[PDB]
């Protein structure tokens, strides 16, 4: 119809959950209707700003790195150590602070880590029992931020979460990205975002967005949860493709 | 209705495209029209077997190791590497024959491969150009099998598939597998499918069967294209995770 048909066309383009699309053009047709008419000015306007409405607060899409630990786990080969070493990297010229490593990836996989720990002149302490994780916090007792990769698996089984849970504690001092791919199918994020449900994700990590086609399976989920994304990785280089979004952000780059 | 509404049920549950359930559907009322009453007992029979139609023909999912090259190559993290590893430890306790590696990813992302090699004690090439690449093949003039694992990008970028087919040349004694992850998004293996048609890919490759909620969209895919499955790859313990499927064998896995 009016500046409604305009929507729909934009809106179906996303990857975004059939409801949704359905759902958000009635926003519209009620703010059009007691509101005052939608012109095909500010209807891409109020459609990001419904999209927007619908993701978590813009205020859980920032926090960017604070704690004296930065701790990155979830799907594998999403790009947890590749991400980590960028945001090691990043805080290190666009911030000076003091970088240190902890590599939980004790089960060849670490190798990687620790020559890229080298070429940044930081050390890294691997990790095998909740003990020695501990003794090594102790040592960077005097050390800006802490970066911690954590080993990746298949966090159906109910071990690796509970297992994930025993070597990093989880005390005051400690923030967790739950990196996923924007490469992943969105029943699938659906559910291993539930099997975290018992550890605290403050914020989320979607990698690969130089891979995927759409963005919508991303939205579906971060539409569902309480916690926005911290950074998004678009790329391989190291450390140039890392960003950060917000839901307006996020949402202009969803409408493709 | 009849045994038509028992198979409804069944394939909706599979995330299979939703016009492929319509479709097949007809299938089924048409034998049941044009043949003799389907009864609840062989529906699953027919379903099965139509399904199965649709991907490529059973003879093209064996063509297990058997040229002196196997060449892995595709989606970034999706299991290349560790699924190299496998094949290779295989045809070496299954075939006893002489195993050989080669790696191509020449751009910290090799050292993995070289004590895995290692460990099987068998010699690994290195290769930056395809010069490089060719004068490790002479060298293995007298070798069983060679296993060429291969970097890994955006192959979105033009650049990286020629830059693939520079390296890897492929001769008339090459196994090209495009290893792709179950994990992966319907739309999105659509695209990379496509972008490698200038590539010869005799096989596919599927990982993480274990990780993908439905295996859905793994036959979307194949259901429109000439290739089928050589391996699966479903866990990651090297090297027992790997398995070999057929038509029916993956349409019996679909069907949950
Ligand atoms: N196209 C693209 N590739 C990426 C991106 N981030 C990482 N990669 C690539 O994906 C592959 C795997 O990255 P890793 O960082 O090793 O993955 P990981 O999550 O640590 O892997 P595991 O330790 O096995 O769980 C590498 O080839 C990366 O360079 C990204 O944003 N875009
Ligand atoms: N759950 C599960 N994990 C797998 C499977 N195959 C591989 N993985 C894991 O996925 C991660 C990445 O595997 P790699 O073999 O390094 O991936 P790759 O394709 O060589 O990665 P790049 O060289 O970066 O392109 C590792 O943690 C693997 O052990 C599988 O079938 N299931
Ligand atoms: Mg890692
Ligand atoms: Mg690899």
């Amino acid at each position: 119809p009016e500046p409604l048909r305009k929507a729909e066309k934009l809106l179906q383009e996303t990857g975004i959950k059939e409801s949704t699309k359905t759902n958000t053009l009635k926003k519209l047709l009620r703010f059009s209707v007691e509101a005052g008419g939608l012109t095909e000015e500010n209807v891409v306007g109020k459609l990001q700003e419904i999209l927007c409405d619908m993701l978590p607060s813009a205020d859980k899409w920032q926090e960017p790195i604070h704690s004296k630990y930065i701790v990155l786990f979830g799907s594998t080969g999403a790009g947890k150590t590749t991400t980590l070493a960028k945001l090691a990297a990043i805080s290190m010229l666009e911030k000076h602070k003091k970088i240190a490593f902890i590599t939980t990836d004790t089960y060849a996989a670490v190798e990687q880590l620790k020559t890229y720990a080298e070429l940044l002149q930081a050390p890294l302490e691997v990790c095998y029992t909740k003990e020695e994780f501990q003794q090594a916090k102790e040592l960077f007792s005097e050390y800006d931020h802490v970066f911690v990769d954590t080993a990746g698996r298949n966090f159906k089984d109910p071990q690796y979460i509970d297992e994930l849970k025993e070597t990093i504690p989880f005390e005051s001092s400690i923030q967790s990205f739950l990196v996923l791919s924007a490469t992943a199918k969105y029943e699938d994020m659906k559910h291993i975002v539930k099997r975290f449900s018992s550890v605290p994700v403050n914020q989320y990590i979607f990698t690969k967005i130089d891979e995927t086609t759409s963005l919508g399976s991303v939205f579906n989920i971060l539409a569902e949860s309480k916690i926005g994304v911290g950074f998004m990785t678009n790329g391989q280089n190291v450390p140039e493709d890392i960003q950060t979004v917000s839901p307006l952000g996020f949402v202009r780059m969803l409408c493709r």
